[PDB]
């Protein structure tokens, strides 16, 4: 057996958007997710699926149903978002200088969140209360996120952005987003502190900009190409992380951390250690370095120093790397980039999503983060696009042992949280990607167990890979499997 | 949920030469069966694999390990056999006229038991009565099966008869076998009628003779081409079973069954209804009516009438055939004929084993047998050749639902026993087809559980197929595995 | 057999920028299509593949060559384009009111001709009247298209429109496309009338208008997501091929015609008939009857200016659509035509080419019959052919497609030539080098030509005019089973 | 381009049994193949297919048509055999001690061959003249191989030895076969040497001694499994071959070799180099060392009357087989090779055939040279092709293979032809029609051929003497990715 201290805690990670809709009356409008993923001409090229959120496993309503799943599971930590958009549908006056670069401070106090009270939906934060309410009652240690990808309309219109024309709400663009977040986080951490055991400012900026402004074939709001707007994007969520820290540190005294999205940076041939480096150093390290740091581009910012004590730690697969004349490339037919439902360059087995097999990669990502920084980590989510359940008995166990690994060479680890709980929507992808310990029937709404939850049940339960289980530690079979 | 009666019993199956061998102590050299998969001739041509029983899952030493999981894994029945040759290694006394054609009757009696008592290995028959009282001991319902393939090597050497020689033992040629067999099977009763819940004469006396005399591409024992012979050691093993009946009669008031290897006779086409007939006659009924009946090849034998207190069904997939010219045939691309891992002409996914998913079939098999002679069922055998689990919880809660559904037709089936607990050694095929809910790992002997087996646990301890695992009463998904 | 009449040609296509560059000397940098490939974001996006073109085939230089195989495969028609860039890679004076919607009338006499011509790249055009010389000495009939997708730069910088910035020259976007495409036609028909047999104005308008302006993950230019842009663009490219009609036949008597990408829409059920007639309409036919007969939509209207602008009709065509009836129309199915896997089986069960489209070719019966029965001008089959380097379909694909060409003459369309994609493989656009869809497999380290198994067959089949008895059993499917799924 | 020696023929092989039947009239129902395939348990039990020869494509009723392809396709050689049934049906009298072991003369003369000839079918052989007279006047060099596994029935009721029933016609386990072979040899040889060219004994004596007797699954008659009964048909097979060919000398000058089945003996791991010299001499060595230096086993000894009896060595070649020495010796591993899924890979991720035959050309110039580099004597390449009914690997498995001959020549290698197999599709033995192996491809219902582009590619091999620069691509492996797995 593989058994983890006793302080560790197996759960699961799910964000609002992609699963709180599907229950008549749970509906949210306004987001630029929302408007993106409605809008007629992003369908007709592609760019999303056509299928809508509205149409999604309900976790508004049917909330207590997933909470008694959970528990069946033995279950005993979750993340989770408030979708911002949900609690400020409209819009707020106007603060501040706007063509400001930096927002070194942003000044939060009791007068200033009772007017911020005033145009909350009060409807929208009882519904989370209760939510949240129910979740502790089953023993789940909680972590709210503040933010996971939508943005409530009134600041970012998307497809204004998509058509070239920056003159209206503009998203990570703008500083007063920076300004609203680091008031909407203080203002949640203030009416939920009573509930909350970690925070969260942010689930996978990265993905936010790189996808948002460079990978635009990704279907990402705004889909707007361009490097330089990606930069300034980032630059803006990464101050908004820090004022958000400051903010919720003003009202509560409970670890503050962020979600990131990572990939094991692996080299083609023994000659590209180098770039390895330089791919960790362009896709990790420099946004570390500037929340806990505080270096940027090359300067040290104080107000960005130390704004983080705590790292949540995504991953599915490698990314392959060679060195180049002018620096590194990434390597299609590996990690992310292989075919759905067949095998890598390297023989490997791909998900429904196309992605490689290669667990040994979390456990190079979490000591990588755990011998640079020194703070302890979850892994925030990790699981499998697998409507069948053919892989995930094996994703799940051999994952799962490589945390173990990592904790067994000195890394503080505290959790794992499993992505995720349920079938939901897949962004741009729509609902054909199910990474779900539990199916959705999405006519009904109902769940139900894949055998890979079975398996999870018994990790949960017992606090380890237990002996009988112990086989799933391996690759799934290819011979059996499409090629 | 598709709930079964209070009296249902969920278990596995399992046969003495397939699973015993494997712990030092364990070897049983003397049947045909072991010299046939270690004859030189045999392994060059590829009759048999290579591989070898000793080198097995071990039960004869291990069977507290097995018990203990099935336990665990709330089940409730059990059929097994001993084997013949383990408790008569030696030859017994010639007896009666060898060249009579029918065997009508064979007596029985206390001093003849006596007597066979003072040829029978006691170390064989000690262990037996160890392993069955822990069977017992965990709640476990008794079916004891008395013939599972091998015979004694002193009532057939296979080789001999391979080669074209009948001048030596000559197995189920021979009415010497059909004696012994009877006296066996008394003899058996009377030693364990204390430990046995029901009985069972014979586990797939038609495969016996089918493949040992016609499918002789299969590499059954004695692998000799000819019809003539198929049809006498079918017309011997059919009198062994009448007399065994009788001689376990004269010892034991319990019920006696007998367990028969089934396909599902389906039509290619609309016009091939007679075909399906024409199959079931001769693949089925048959053999049935002739034990339960007294029918034979067209007179009524009177010792034969009415040998039967209950069927054991074994089952796995469907088999295709058309109407013909001169009759009908059976055709390659479905049921147990398809390619390994791969699709059959329907689009269905195939095992291991190279066989159709179809798990309708089963319905039809049971409500057949029901309707025609009205004697209750336990369905004996089904599963599937899959190492690496990725069909087995569909194939395991779909034959499930249709065992459900057969109950529901008003069919009296009384309990499903999974073929099997663990890996085992499949025959000619040796190791490489597991149908284990467990897997072996043959070098340490140690069991795993497969997600099925934690599917079977809900089954079996909840006497249902319950509300969180109904999906899996669907088809595996082909689109992820091989084509 | 299936035998062809006397004077039907077999033959292939081929573009400028697929095929010209790759030899020494034969860059052309000057296009928007050049810029689009070399874009740093686009490339970092994956909206281009991040191939280059200047790696090519090297037709510019190896011309003699590839026109030696044709001879040698019995090739008889060749269709190709110049390219505009080359001609003309700087801007010409501006002439003319910009913010007309219309252009029904481009006035070009011999005067200014002759101007223009002092604007011209004289290296050019004595390299392309080298290049059909040659062509014509080996006895090929010449279809000589005008354009084929990639505009001079200073028509159109794609980068500057992608982000949303129309200040600059924008392509189709602008009457002055229009007003300079008209100009230049007339002036190439000038100066090449004496080596041109029939012409084409362009290859495929529908696809740089749809791919430019809504299926922005095809990687075209300007890839700018917009329903209003795209009628925009095809609005004007609709008037610049009347407008070059008219310029041509200001110049030559010759036969001017357009070439189209079209697909066989196909009903998911019997109760999809409608949709079928709904998706050809909305693809095809409002295209060719504003060219044709003259009516478009600014509400419903009749151009005298657009009316009888066509001599015959360019068949391109790949494979089918699937569509089925919707509440508010209709909508094509995934899974079937060009949208499938790659090396794979469809939703039918019918192989997929290395691009994923679906082997259907009696689609290419009823596309052909269809035009017909509509229009009753005659046909080439401008374009048809399959991505595979290996050739493992393209036996079956050749053959098959053939015979349904021989099936609509049978049933009296009249159809004068079958012209394969392509003689040799080259440059799919955003996909780059990967698709190879010759006859001829290309060595792009060597630029040596090497004939596939499928090209032999083509010897066959054009050297007698017919699909002979020995390899009719082509006329078939690809076997399944044998290839990945 | 890889050229070859001016006296260099390219051609093909066919078998008697295989292609003959299909036509009315050209029914032999007289061997213990024909019994075989018939027999209602052989059936039943899946050891032979249920597809009967006398469906076959008709080379009896339709050789003209098979010489006219084979004409048009610039062959210059061809190896057929003649069927000792069809000549022999009926018993021929008693000569001769049975229960000798050895069989070191068969006295042969004039007046002998005289008698023999009243036993012989005239219609048979007259026919078998009009075929080979064909032949020759396509200019077509001609090598009459005496057997190709089929033998009267009066010589072998397989059935009967199949159940274990050793007294009546025992086939290759009885002295009287070798007794007859001999002088069936001599017989044919007086009768057609003015037709012959070069002689082969037999056609891959290994398989039928070892599928016969051993690999008892493959279907092969009699199908009886006994290694003391493989080593003593073998043992026989060898006596025969050598008195057929003083049989054939005794009325002939021409030269005399014979054909033998091979596989390239390739190492697991470089720890295995051993084992493949072992299985070499267990699969090859063994065999011609007795023929030619007359080195046998029975102790070791030199039989004068085996010494000597081989002029050339006709290679047949499909795949490799991967050994690894093992504790007793060596073993042969499954999933490369023969032994691998049909439509598939190898564990070495080479494409497989649909017979599951592994693509390793490279095993060809290995065996050449290995057999060249012993024995000194000249080869020509009497059988090499693969199962491929779509003719997706055909192409490629075609020229590389040519390309190894070229290989080994250039080593110094003395190889005189490259005969493939074959021409047409044929009846393959116990698995029936479904594996087709030709150049053509034969529609079974109207016994129409078709010219796969697999021939159109030999033709450009045979006629040039070479593989031409253009098609120098298919010396590669067929690409993976598109084929299944
Ligand atoms: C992490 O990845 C999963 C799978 O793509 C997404 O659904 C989550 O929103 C993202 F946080
Ligand atoms: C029923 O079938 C299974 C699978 O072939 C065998 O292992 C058993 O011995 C037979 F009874
Ligand atoms: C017709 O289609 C082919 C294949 O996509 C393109 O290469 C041509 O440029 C287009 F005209
Ligand atoms: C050589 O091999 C081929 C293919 O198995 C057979 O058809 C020939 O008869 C044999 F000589």
């Amino acid at each position: 057996m593989y058994s983890f201290p006793n302080s560790f805690r197996f759960g699961w990670s799910q964000a609002g958007f992609q699963s709180e809709m599907g229950t008549p009356g749970s509906e949210d409008p306004n987001t630029d997710w929302y408007k993106w993923v409605h809008d007629p001409e992003n369908m007709a090229a592609g760019l999303v699926s056509g299928d809508l959120p509205e149409n999604g496993p309900g976790y508004w309503g049917n909330y207590k149903t997933f909470h008694d799943n959970a528990q069946k599971m033995g279950l005993k930590i979750a993340r989770l978002n408030v979708e911002w958009s949900r609690i400020f549908p409209n819009p707020l006056p106007r603060p501040f200088d706007e063509s400001k670069q930096d927002v070194t401070e942003v000044e939060i106090n009791e007068n200033e969140l009772k007017r911020l009270d005033e145009y909350a939906n009060k409807d929208a934060l009882n519904h989370y209360r209760e939510i949240f309410k129910d979740l502790k009652s089953r023993g789940l240690y909680f972590i709210l996120n503040m933010y996971h990808w939508p943005l409530p309309l009134w600041l970012h219109d998307p497809i204004r952005v998509r058509r070239g024309d920056f003159t209206g709400p503009s998203g990570w663009l703008s500083t007063r987003t920076v300004y609203e977040f680091a008031r909407f986080s203080a203002y949640i951490a203030w009416k939920f502190d009573d509930l909350v055991d970690e925070y969260s400012t942010m689930n996978e900026p990265n993905v936010v900009g790189g996808l948002g402004y460079v990978g635009v074939k990704s279907g990402f709001p705004p889909g707007y190409l361009s490097f330089e707007l990606s930069r300034r994007a980032m630059y803006n969520i990464i101050q908004a992380h820090a004022r958000a820290y400051d903010g919720i540190k003003s009202v509560s005294k409970k670890p503050v951390g962020i979600i990131y999205a990572n990939s094991s940076f692996q080299p083609l041939t023994d000659k590209d250690m180098e770039a390895v480096e330089m791919a960790e150093n362009d896709n990790r390290w420099w946004f570390f370095d500037a929340i806990i740091r505080g270096e940027i581009t090359k300067i040290v910012r104080d107000d960005l120093k130390g704004r983080l004590d705590w790292i949540g730690v995504n991953y599915y697969t490698r990314t392959v790397v060679k060195r180049t004349e002018k620096g590194y490339v990434s390597l299609g037919g590996y990690g992310h980039g292989c075919e759905r439902n067949s095998v890598s360059l390297a023989g490997l087995p791909t998900s429904d999503f196309g992605w490689e097999f290669f667990p040994e990669g979390l456990y190079d990502v979490l000591t990588k983060y755990w011998n640079r920084y020194h703070l302890y980590m979850y892994v925030t989510e990790n699981g499998i696009a697998d409507d069948a359940d053919y892989q995930r008995p094996y994703y799940l166990v051999s994952h799962v042992y490589q945390v173990h690994r990592a904790i067994n060479s000195g890394a503080d680890v505290r959790g794992y949280l499993h992505w995720s709980l349920a079938d939901n929507y897949e962004w741009a992808s729509g609902f054909s990607m199910r990474f779900g310990l539990l199916k959705v029937d999405y006519n009904t709404k109902r769940l139900y167990w894949r055998p890979s939850a079975l398996v999870y049940r018994e990790i949960a339960t017992n606090g380890a890979i237990t002996d009988e289980i112990e086989h799933l530690n391996s690759v799934p079979p290819v011979k059996p499997l499409r090629h």
